[PDB]
């Protein structure tokens, strides 16, 4: 499902986003790569 290095992440207010654990990058939209 999810591409390499990405993992799902979430704010203290309950808002979900995406985080790259290899690069420390982050984004709201679901990652294609
Ligand atoms: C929840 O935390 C992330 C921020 O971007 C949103 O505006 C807030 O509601």
């Amino acid at each position: 499902k999810l591409p390499p290095g990405w993992e799902k992440r979430m704010f203290a207010n309950g808002t979900v986003y995406y985080f790259n654990h290899i690069t420390n990058a982050s984004q709201f939209e679901r990652p294609s790569g």
